[PDB]
């Protein structure tokens, strides 16, 4: 009961309303409805029709230019929930270009699961600022409501209540009324209870009921399940043996099992494989799991377990990628397979991570057309064919009018085997018979190609076949060339050569397979070992040479040739690059770090640094020279923008290229192993230090390594040194000839550029005076006169390239008055 | 004489000073200096060199990595101005790195003609922030001088005048002192000249000295000619028969002719062909001019002129368009070309603008391992190949392992000859026997070819090479399928057959050539015309198909098979899409604009455009409801943002396509013609109006077009429309009971919505009150009660739905006391 009708899936109602009637009787839509492309309707053929018993909707609603269309109000009366289980992108109720729309008048709908709504160009459609949103959706920021008539203010919304006070329902906020039409208007329940409804006295429903209900606080009484759905009473959770089922009812193993018996066979368009996992009917198997015929549970299955893809009208072309993702992860196709791929890139890769799982084909596998393949090595688990569909002429594989096609497998490692028709081979020019005959004997169907099923004039032309072995003779290498030598090969007729071919690359790694080379040709010997020498090497790199002889083809047995194996070479090295960016610090009196980069030229391994450093004297004008005289300076020693980047990134390369090829042959030095970083200690305080800085690969035998970098960088001094020690003595001999002996600053930092000297009179003002080097040292201290006598007091302060000194204490001294 | 020496061309010093001492005789440079990559080098080596005669430098001058070098006061103590004729990365002047330089010593340079002095990593040169770079070089916006032991406050830069007052040389802007050295400082002449100098009294220059001068106001004592120097005479310019040359000396006639003799075979490397052009001795002709033999002169040539491009060592390898870039232009080849194109894009078009042009090959063509090319038609001009140099074997033409090359030239236009050789052809599947053998008999080398010259088992293998022709017999088209149908062709052997090929692409323009397409196969028929049908058409579109067979290679004389000739297929058209962005403006009373947009999906040519408009009645509920009763409302008639992005796309392209397969089968309207505007007149004001809007291609042969868009509007009302006119009539029946009778605004704005009326006592408060459309229309007017007797004054007030109104005049009115 609680349903007088069946559920009806949802379906798509177009160009006639005869499809509409489909509803007479089913009262749920475990689907979703869309209503759109109705034209030649009038509004008087809505007027006698309605579905009041449309209670609940699965997914979404859908309507578009329908017109005649006024008013919903008659079309769903009852329309309680939009469950949302599955959103039109992103949105669970969408009106768009409803013409002749006035009011919605879904005024049964209270609560929308999943989803919002999205209403849009509908210039007649009024009544939408009076909807309480926030009551009917639980989140209302994913709203969507523009370009409308009441999106101008030309909307006269008029509701129930106004010509009697406005009763009949209250208002929310600015306190504002909510009303769905001009007959009805919303209903609101007490905010007590959440989501489970008040009847019209306000009473409230059970906790499992969704909407309305008729009778308070009674499960077998709801119009709408919260949870899950059970023969007309709401349940928090299907009880065994019920699995729940499209996540709002629940159903028996019986139901299950027989939606999955139409499934396999009579259900062609879209059907559902269920099968219970979980206590839950899943329309299929999760990953990692399997499905079990004889009871439909997924059983997590052990390893690559099988998927099969049935295709549809068993034919599908690969044109590009994107055709081939729909295939991945399918381990057998149940019919067959054509593959047309013309262009695309890095291709062979994600190919073969997409089909390399594939298994088995039923039908037949046709390759035709595909410029772009090369090798068929992405059907990695490809094993048989069954071939039980077959094309015109009993055809099982057809490679037609491959240009790049070189290999189809490696028939030492890979099994294959064809259970009907024969081969196809035709316009394969680069596919030698070799691997044809292979098919003739491996596939098992040499008895069954006959006469031109295979073209022996097209396929094996242009291809390269070589079948004997050519062996390096002499091989020598050199810092940028490298020379190669081989045995003279000649085919049995020797005029029927015309040269060889070399093929070179980087190597970094040693995984090269030959399937981005550079050739180089060499002209044949003059019946002496032929062989070339390389000139353009980067140094200390490995690299992969192999050699192919190129034979003319002549009308009789093919002379197919010798191509060597694939080798790696290794350049030898050279002296390496300058380091880069060489930086200097001083952080203490004698501790100076000392910052660079590996250079960009290793040119092998760099074993060690090489660090000179080394003590500068000071200036020399600085000693003889005065800093006091009139006239002096204090020593205090501490698109335009691209173009003008391109250009200096030019200009920097092209020093760094004359850098590149120079053509190489007593300090305190040490020397650092595998750092980037290195400090100094023990050094004279405040003394310019130049660094030499050096990057070394090889150290004994016979050492040999990069050019020097230079930099320079001066330690900090010592606040104390500059100090000045040892009492001021006096002495005047005849005349207030003040001579001052007083020790010297013995440790300066770098030298005393000057003394200054200065005395003041009791109560009196104090003048200074300046002392240079050469009258100190001529004088052996200072010399003072034309002072009035009396008691003076002198102060005394010494200055180095650091800066200015301390005076020293005033030492109060009395000549005679 | 004025120069002891001769004039020595610019070279690049390195690794050894033995080629240093080249400059023993020769005073001035018409080439660049450039010192670098000196190691092994020491100081006491520079101490006795120096080249004193070195006067005039025209390129620029460069150092770089020189050790030992610690000054150049001694290297070019008379460097008097660097012309900078040819700059190095626009600079003139360049120091780098240059470690052990002190100070420069360049006392004797003043003037720098062009370009900026770029000095860099020199932590140990000084002397620089003493340079007046002002009067040295007239632009030094672009000077760049950073990291050196002057940009850190280091060095005591002091130079001769201190210990006697800074003489010798004077100061400039803050303040500060110009000098070179330590003991020769910088010389700055006297503003009043600007750049002729002056002597050491300060007496000026001739106005055609540079720098220096020994006798003022003397230009045969100039030591440098600003303009042109001319037998030890500075002159402006060089009168005949004299030519300027290398921009600052003039030569005569006799010196150029040597210099192009000299050029034309003893000058191998990098020498210029010298030729007389506008009195200056050029080294090549410009634009648009040629060289001729007898004199030398630019002469004007008469359309495409010869500029023969001599190859070096008579070989060059095109594998880019870079490498064809070198030869644009060039008409004739003094040499063989090789072409080894692998890859690129959009070729045959810049190779073809590069290289059209030529007309003649010297030596051979060889097109090997060729891959990206499909057509030689790029040498749009080749007429002769001399041939005079031959390969191994006396070869002429080498096309080798070309993988997608399908024709050489068209030859019912194209004409060839070859002189000397013969002709070479393995490898090449894609091109038939029909163009060799065209070779054999154009160019003339049928006699010459031999046995295994051409290889007739590897070129006409793999290529179409269709002979017979095909006819279509039965075509027809749709709006969207197209059915095609041809002659049944069979060849002599009907079990060759293997079927037809179809290809079809769009066709905008008919320049299409078949040299991108959509292949579809067919099956042969049952021994019954053969035909397609095609279903995924875009309607009207011109569309290029033609069908070519598929024979399979028998072993006897070919069937080439056949087919068709390129044809243009137009597809019908159908209805429009619907026009984008309609959009109404109202601007007056009766006059509103529409704009819109032509429709994405034209579906062929809008022939016209229909446009709807209908009166749309205003609301019923506005009569018979009041709308100033308690409680009312005043009528006022007017990456996440990526995804977001690609999700709203999506849906508006899910709703265009909805729209796209439709399936298709009395109002005052207009018919516009070829615009996308439209106004309309004669319109009620403030009238709500419903506009339906169409696109339209046919009109008389059973009109059939797109579907409505629809959107509305409303007129601007009447600020007078609205005003009250007529006396206010008043009468009481028995007491006080004011019976109010005057016309109402028979022409509103849309309806009256309300009246308001207010009264006042003399000397006393208004008081106002409302009056409704039925109150109003039951009393034909307005009724008042409960007023004290006296004299009064009225003043009624309309309301529209555009808004308040006026209040008419006042009209005092005496009710009996």
């Amino acid at each position: 009961h609680l349903y007088p009708g069946e559920v009806c899936p949802g379906m798509d109602i177009r160009n006639n309303l005869t499809r509409l009637h489909e509803l007479e009787n089913c009262s749920v839509i475990e689907g979703h409805l869309q209503i759109l492309l109705m034209f030649k309707t009038r509004p008087e053929d809505f007027r006698d029709l309605s579905f009041p018993k449309l209670i609940m909707i699965t997914d979404y609603l859908l309507l578009f230019r329908v017109y005649g269309l006024e008013s919903l109000k008659d079309l769903f009366p009852n329309l309680t929930v939009i469950r949302g289980s599955r959103l039109f992108f992103n949105y669970a109720l969408v009106i768009f270009e409803m013409v002749h729309l006035k009011e919605l008048g879904l005024y049964n709908l209270m609560n929308i699961t999943r989803g919002s709504v999205r209403i849009e160009k509908n210039n007649e459609l009024c009544y939408l600022a009076t909807i309480d949103w926030s009551r009917i959706l639980d989140s209302v920021e994913d709203n969507y409501i523009v370009l409308n008539k009441d999106d101008n203010e030309e909307c006269g919304d008029i509701c129930p209540g106004t010509a009697k006070g406005k009763t009949n329902c209250p208002a929310t906020v600015q306190f504002v009324e909510r009303c769905w039409t001009h007959s009805h208007c919303q209903k609101v329940c007490p905010t007590i209870c959440k989501s489970h409804g008040c009847t019209a006295e306000g009473l409230c429903c059970h906790s499992e009921c969704l909407g309305n209900c008729s009778q308070p606080d009674d499960p077998t009484k709801c119009v709408a399940c919260r949870n899950f759905y059970l023969d007309g009473r709401c349940v928090e959770t299907c009880p065994p043996p019920y699995y729940h089922f499209q996540d709002w009812r629940c159903v028996n193993f019986s139901f299950c099992q027989d939606l999955h018996h139409k499934c396999k066979n009579s259900r062609r368009q879209g059907c559902h494989q269920y099968v219970i996992h979980n206590n839950k009917c899943i329309p299929e198997c999760p990953s990692g799991y399997t499905m079990n015929s004889s009871n439909l549970l997924c059983t997590p299955c052990l390893g690559p377990c099988p998927k099969v893809c049935h295709l549809l009208e068993g034919e599908k072309t690969i044109d590009s990628v994107t055709s081939a993702q729909e295939l991945r992860g399918c381990t057998v196709i149940n019919g067959s397979l054509i593959i047309n791929i013309r262009g695309g890139n890095n291709l062979a890769a994600e190919l073969e991570a997409n089909l390399g799982l594939i298994e088995e084909i039923s039908g037949y596998l046709k390759i035709r057309r595909s410029y772009a393949l090369v090798s068929l090595s992405f059907f990695r688990k490809l094993r048989l064919i069954r071939g039980e569909t077959l094309e015109i002429g009993n055809y099982s594989f057809y490679a037609l009018d491959n240009q790049n096609l070189r290999q189809l497998w490696d028939w030492s490692k890979h099994n294959l085997t064809i259970t009907q028709g024969k081969l196809f081979f035709h316009y394969n020019p680069k596919l030698c018979l070799s691997e044809i005959h292979k098919m003739e004997e491996v596939s098992g169907t040499k008895g069954r190609q006959e006469r031109n099923d295979i073209a022996l004039k097209t396929n094996g032309d242009q291809a390269s076949c070589e079948n004997e072995l050519l062996k390096f003779s002499y091989i020598r290498t050199s810092f940028d060339k490298i020379l190669l030598r081989w045995e003279p090969y000649w085919p049995p007729d020797f005029r029927d050569l015309l040269g060889f071919m070399l093929f070179y690359k980087e190597a970094p790694y040693q995984n090269v397979t030959e399937f981005s080379w550079t050739v180089v040709d060499i002209d044949p010997p003059l019946r002496n070992h032929p062989g070339w020498l390389m000139r353009g090497l980067k140094p200390w790199t490995q690299y992969a040479i192999f050699v192919k002889t190129l034979v003319t083809f002549s009308d009789e047995r093919r002379t197919y040739g010798a191509k060597s194996d694939i080798i790696y070479v290794q350049t030898d090295a050279t002296n390496p690059s300058v380091p880069l960016d060489p930086i200097s610090v001083s952080n203490s009196s004698s501790q100076i770090i000392l910052k660079w980069k590996p250079p960009s030229d290793p040119n092998g391994n760099i074993t060690h640094y090489l660090v000179f450093w080394e003590r500068q004297a000071e200036d020399s004008e600085l000693f003889e020279l005065d800093y006091c005289l009139k006239g002096l300076k204090l020593p205090s020693r501490t698109d335009s923008q691209i173009l003008k980047e391109l250009e200096e990134s030019s200009f920097r390369k092209t020093f760094e290229d004359y850098l590149h090829n120079v053509v190489f042959v007593h300090r305190p030095f040490e020397k650092v192993v595998n750092k980037e970083s290195l400090v100094i200690s023990g050094l004279r305080h405040f003394t310019g230090y130049r660094i030499e800085l050096q990057a070394c690969n090889q150290d004994t035998p016979e050492e040999r390594c990069s050019v020097a970098a230079y930099v320079s960088a001066r330690t900090m001094p010592e606040a104390k040194a500059d100090d000045i020690v040892g009492p001021v003595t006096h002495e005047i001999f005849e005349n207030n000839v003040v001579h001052l002996m007083w020790q010297e600053p013995k440790e300066p930092n770098g030298l005393i550029v000057l003394y200054e000297v200065s005395y003041r009179r009791y109560g009196d003002e104090e003048l200074h005076l300046c002392v240079s080097r050469k009258h100190f040292a001529l004088e052996r201290g200072c010399r003072l006169r034309g002072l009035s006598p009396g008691n003076y007091s002198v102060r005394i302060r010494a200055t180095s390239l650091a800066g200015n000194g301390s005076w020293t204490e005033p030492t109060y001294f009395y000549v005679t008055d």
